[PDB]
């Protein structure tokens, strides 16, 4: 499966998929690398691995529907399978997020169905839980609610902060985002007829 991971920072996602799809036995090839930003560590990590890199910007053309056609025209160029959203800063539209169904996952920093948003670990925190975690899913219209693939759950320390606590939960998002996509790329799961995970 050709995949491209999309992403707007450092890139520690990326970077972890990469090793994971450089092994002889990954279902998945990284062959385009996005960013929505241009100064992003991530890029980096992308040529130092010899993957094709390509930004694209919003003041540079109209509004978002059309934002989203830029990055499926690259999609298509590239003959893409899968999409992985890697610390994607950007909501994709409903027509996009619709043709692209079933075949495009995103890492989110909590147990799912708990602390939706781009603030997660703030949640947790200001909530107290003692336990929380990171989730991979298929990404559906509705933010950060589509079918989940994968979880793993991470123990919040007393006196945790944003930066102690992130630092964990990202040991586990190494761990399973990976793993999530050689699952869906070698067909082992799909988001299946009735809307839920099938485990073939
Ligand atoms: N339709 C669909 N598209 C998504 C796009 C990105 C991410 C990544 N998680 C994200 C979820 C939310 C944000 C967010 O609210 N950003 C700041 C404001 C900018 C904005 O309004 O976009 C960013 C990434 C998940 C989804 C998802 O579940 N469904
Ligand atoms: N995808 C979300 O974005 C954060 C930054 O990831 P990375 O781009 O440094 O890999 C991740 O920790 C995750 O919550």
């Amino acid at each position: 499966a050709r995949v491209a991971v999309l992403i707007s920072g450092t890139g520690s996602n990326l970077q972890a998929l990469i090793d994971s799809t450089r092994e002889p036995n990954s279902s998945a090839q990284i062959d385009i690398v996005i960013s929505n930003k241009a100064a992003v560590a991530g890029l980096d990590k992308a040529e130092r691995a010899g993957i094709p890199t390509r930004v694209i910007n919003h003041k540079l053309y109209k509004n978002r529907v059309e934002f989203d056609s830029a990055i499926d025209l690259v999609l298509e160029e590239f003959s893409i399978d899968i999409v992985c959203l890697a610390g994607f800063m950007r909501i994709l539209s409903g027509p996009f997020v619709q043709k692209w169904n079933g075949k495009m996952l995103n890492i989110h920093p909590s147990l799912l169905p708990s602390f939706k948003g781009s603030n997660a670990h703030e949640q947790a925190l200001e909530t107290g839980v003692t336990v929380t975690g990171c989730t991979v899913h298929f990404v559906a219209e509705d933010v950060d609610a589509g079918q989940i693939i994968l979880q793993e759950a991470v123990p919040v320390k007393r006196g945790d902060t944003v930066a102690t606590l992130s630092e964990r939960v990202k040991l586990a998002e190494h761990k399973i985002f990976p793993a999530a996509l050689q699952l869906v790329a070698s067909g082992t799961v799909q988001l299946g007829e009735n809307g839920k995970i099938c485990w073939v």
